[PDB]
């Protein structure tokens, strides 16, 4: 309704140049806010942030196209930005969680069938369950494994993103990275559905730097909640948990993970009202998940699946 | 005289059901505020966090008895809470140091006799004295050793819970964990009574997670300092010192520790008036200290004397 | 200018007594504030720290001579406190970049001849290049090598500090530590100049503990940027990046600084407008900062060339 | 013929009891030689060794049943020694391959039906291609797995026993630990069948005593060649190759494997006439194969899939 | 009798000078060799085998003293040779045990009271329970810890010397390492003399480069026996057990021994029979010997009871 | 002479082609006895060893060219066998020490001059001081540097091949791995020369499996005596000391070698009648080495200054 200005823009989106085959990305970058404050400034917040990466490579952020490809000798990462999905000045109506999903299943979908890989930025987690959706339905034959990153398994609820796919089987398998609060009913799921964790006090105990190996063959979306940081990195979060990762710990993980391509990425748990700031009106957690979107653009661009 | 309500509900707490011996626990739980501010939010704020626990177990807090032992397969673990010591309705007056001591000793006697495992938080670590001499005196043939977890060694003070305990003659040894600021005068009480020691500095350089083995015969309390956790996860301390533990670094330390049962748990040194706040008006350190409260209700239910 | 006060004490310092040769030290500390806000209260707020450090020895603060060689065996370290160039009281007039070089290359040139190792407290790290300069004046022959702590190489602008030492020639080498944000500027000027790097991804995955030898014999200047530094522990900076070093990790990496001597140390970057504050209005970074300066002081008395 | 006296002698033995009701064993020891030199004197030798294991434990070595499933904590293994399979006293002729086969193939089917778990010492290595088919014809529902410790892959030549295995399609999946000598038709066959493989110089790079915790749920045989260890532990092999396991080395990787149970053992490679002797005319590679046989039976009795630890998953 | 020229040549050493005031040192050599054949090669081997030593510091062997304290940084290592106890030229009768034993006291005995430590080379081991008992009886106040390097705990045999000295209560504690033939009898005696143990197998996973720095305050006795090695690198040992140390191992191992100072070395389990001899008749077990006899007397010479690091305490 | 069938077909070998532009190699192999016995066999001993490596690639000998530069992904690596310098069967007289060098001096010299990476197999290591000259007299602009494994840093005696180079300022530096006998003269020529050295018990404490990433830029000698081994792997060396490298800890270590390229590789020290054999007279010196010259002609193939990792700059 009111992301009818951000959806006609995708809408218009030129689709992937012939070059852009045989080659990962580009990637599509969006804002998206379910389930938290209208005031979102996680994306601007991102978009002003330098654009040096962790590997020396830099993104090159694009309002609109054409978004084209350059020599593998520059390595510059085009990303085209999309924008916020809800139009802050088109009204005052709260859109509920049926059209944040209407929403984002169709930019998801609009952007897949162009060619871009899709980087949602902001919400609840429920972009997850949308995009995943939208790249099973375009490529049914496809494989996918999801990597997430949180505190909490969240797979209890039967509503839950990661809950819906797993019951509608659209997952091949699920890696949790990083849980520090598991119930016992979120261990009967993970035992029904056979998924593979790695605790927090797991990965801790076990050479937190040792993490490297391992051969993955399946697209991978990567799902991140903010909450796997440790709070003293991310306070932003609903109900925070301590002894979690550190940022550096959190970059050099997902720096290992193995995939032909990336199918999309989640980055969430973000509430503006939650975090510790500076004396300049900054926010601990932005500044962190800021850094974190940045590597997964990169790894968007760079995944491998085995070396 | 207004610990008075505290006391009479510890006085009337059933005691330990006749399927208790030869087990483990059961835990009681108690809020201590000696040389700390009046509002003291910690103990309800750790009751209202959540119960599942690192390990996969959960915690089951019970206002009042009766407290009995559940099968070791469901693994739930009873916490009776007997709530704040200072009755913050019943006046205005400040409890003297002699009165918090007083009082302290009454309940831990009471606590221990009845058969529950005594778990104080809150207070400058007076506790720590009190409690290990209601143990003493109520079983003078058991040897008692420290674990304490501190920025400083805090011995330097004649009049200090450790020192005190020390001079009597109370404990069969100390382990002091994590101090990064260490006075001469510190070092010559260490060397007097033959204190076992592994600085900050000394921890890190030599694998902070390669810490598993050694084994331990005596029953242990356990005194916890927040101020050994880098103020960066807990700034709520008087005179904070850089280069401390973290949240996860202290969890790993503490499940580490071995023995065949636990004296007592204090964890202390928390002052609101001195924490980080996050836009909600919740404090850092009371996030870090509610999961290390937890893991250390854990640990008294779980502890082992070599593997 | 209003630096005369500040200069004119520093002219009457006591040289070294004779009985510092064949020794390291004495350490003169005082506070530069160049590119940063009128109040500095970095300087004031260390002196006020404790002054025990992480290994067993212990600060001498003294704002005014004799500075005098104690015996190795209580192992004492004096600091000639400088106090603050900027004379606060003396005018409203802020320095100009050349004016705070001048006075600061003044003011290194007599603290150097006088026998003394100078530690600059603040300012944006243009400190750096004056006493580079004032030493290599005084000392031609001497080849002088910079380890240099930084989310940033800042080698871009050619009238960067580090830079402008490069393109004159002042150097025999420089180790840059912990950049995470490197454009393919700072690349470019990175292979000209022929500059050592451990990048902080890579510090973390390949063992951040296990950093220890190699053998140096050139005297170093130690340049610390607080940028160096994770957010979550040093968020008063411009520009923030996060996935740094904890203040436990730079402690134990500058504690391997090997040399002969130390040239000088520069800690710098930090913004007190920037700063996360404890709710009794208290700086995290300035927590952090003070025991950098610390061990920073330690390191000059202590520095050996290989074990 | 040969084997006569052998096989009417393994067809009477008593059926394990119903006291190992869902147990790991018991074992069945016993000599075999094909490919190799008429004196065979590894398993004598053996049967000399001391009893006492590495993990603490005790061999109990019996040549007739009834073999009594031991109290719970006792750490008593019993061994069923069934003898050599060749007789030489009886005969002067050498069995040709294929009898070797239709021997270890009837012996190792009668040992497995009644619940024994056969442990082959000697021969070239043609044992594995008997006992695996032995299990596979008793057992087709059952996936097998072989781990096989080789200076070499041996799935180059076309009639090789483990080769001839894959190509029956028998196997669930094959690692091969130690090889230090691949062939360009070695990594042909190797992607053709999609082999796990750990060569020697990567488990040397990558940590010796650092081998992973992967899960194992398939019945695992053990293929044992002499040659995966260094010459200076074992001289008597064909074709030796320097650079190979330790003793020490061989002990702990066969301690990590994981499994439900242990289909079979086949230790294989052995030349007395190739062996460095000592002044006493005991030879090193005996004194060190008879290690690796008693770690061997202790394998079989306490094999596991993998090792419980809470909160991290193990993989497949 | 067999001992007698031995014997007065010990009797006739000129005790240690006042220049070893407050110093480790210094150390005497000589042969024994119980229940060995007669002709015992090991010393004579050891006389002729470099002087360097793996870390920097020179072996100076004297056959009679005075034996000078050397300049403080010179790095010699002075060492009387007081040759073979037994003398083969003089009689051809074999000395029973309990003359071996008395020899053994007493040659122990008088080096002890002259200030010299004992080092013992070759036997069965039974040197262990004689210079004990002499450091014992002469200092009945010292606490004394050994160290044991064996394949075995050789502790069952009542009659066994490490057990007599258990039951004499003549010992502080016991640290047996590199076992790896561990029998029940054994696990028995452990824990009722509540001795400290490392098997070989615990060595090995856990890093065998990785062994702690726990601090010990007594007076360390080393009896090593060569069966603690790999047959690969000691074959000449009785009933050899596969899956020991290498010759590095042991050398890394014993350069870790904590102690105020060494009370004597024992060296043993070595027969010339059993050896594995290169072409040129000089065997391997004398080899890796004489190595170990070297960095054992280096030990005796640079012993401390802990490595003073800032920051954490040690374990004692 | 002696060496004259060696030298005129040395002379005849058709330069590399223009094939080999900006490629590393070929490798020519010879055998040089000088300082050993008449009998020398290792090099008829490899080259009827298996031609597959450690790492994917096989040797293919050649005794006459032309030799042909394989396709780009073939991994096959060309060598040029030139046979034995001493021909035995004409006359028999043993060729004196300055007829050895000038003989191993025209040798490398004809090799080095056609493209050919010399690769000496044999004598006592009076090959290092030859053929390094001879490269050094063709090419006085490279800077060199030697790789040394030696039980001993073999630079005391002011004659030795190593200390002559040395003096005679030859080489860029000097990097002495698996020391462990070192004398006083030795460590006085060791700070004299400035050479870099890990001894033996140095690598062992710091990881064996964990040597460092240091960049080299200069071509690399790699001289390698086999007392480096233990005698348990390499027995068959003058003097042997215990507590050595393994043949898998030498691989490597000698896989870790960075440099442009490989000046030329020297393998000696072995001799034929100090060796431990088997029962059918193979030598367990021979196995060894032959693996190890096999991995030298590998590595002269595949040599690299570093491996680039991005951020993190390296230590020349």
């Amino acid at each position: 309704h009111m992301f009818s200005k951000f959806l006609m823009n995708v809408k218009g989106v030129t689709p992937r140049g012939s070059d852009w085959a045989n080659r990962l990305g580009p990637v599509a970058l969006f804002g998206y806010g379910a389930g938290m404050p209208r005031r979102a400034p996680l994306l601007d917040f991102f978009l002003q942030s330098p654009r040096d990466c962790d590997h020396y490579a830099e993104l090159t952020i694009h309002d609109k196209g054409p978004i084209e490809c350059p020599p593998e000798t520059v390595m510059f990462m085009p990303v085209l930005n999309c924008g916020q999905m809800l139009d802050e000045a088109a009204g005052t109506e709260t859109p509920t969680s049926d059209e944040w999903y209407l929403g984002s299943l169709e930019a998801s979908t609009e952007l897949l069938e162009k060619g871009y890989v899709p980087v949602s930025v902001g919400g609840d987690g429920s972009a997850t369950l949308s995009m995943v959706e939208a790249y099973k339905r375009l490529f049914p034959s496809d494989d996918i494994v999801i990597v997430h990153f949180s505190a909490r398994p969240s797979v209890s609820d039967p509503r839950s993103p990661l809950r819906v796919l797993l019951d509608k089987g659209l997952l091949k398998g699920v890696v949790s990275v990083g849980n520090r609060q598991v119930s016992s009913e979120d261990r009967k799921v993970r035992k029904l559905h056979k998924m593979f964790y790695m605790d927090m006090h797991a990965i801790y105990s076990k050479g937190l730097f040792c993490i490297r190996d391992i051969r993955n063959d399946y697209p991978v979306f990567i799902s991140i909640d903010a909450s796997v940081l440790d709070p003293a990195f991310a306070p932003a979060v609903d109900s925070p948990v301590a002894g979690g990762l550190s940022t550096r710990d959190l970059l050099h993980i997902m720096n290992g993970i193995r995939g032909p391509k990336v199918v999309g990425i989640d980055v969430y748990g973000y509430n503006p009202d939650l975090d510790v700031y500076r004396k300049d009106n900054v926010g601990l957690t932005a500044i962190a998940l800021s850094k974190i979107i940045k590597e997964g653009i990169l790894k968007a661009y760079s995944i491998s699946t085995h070396t």
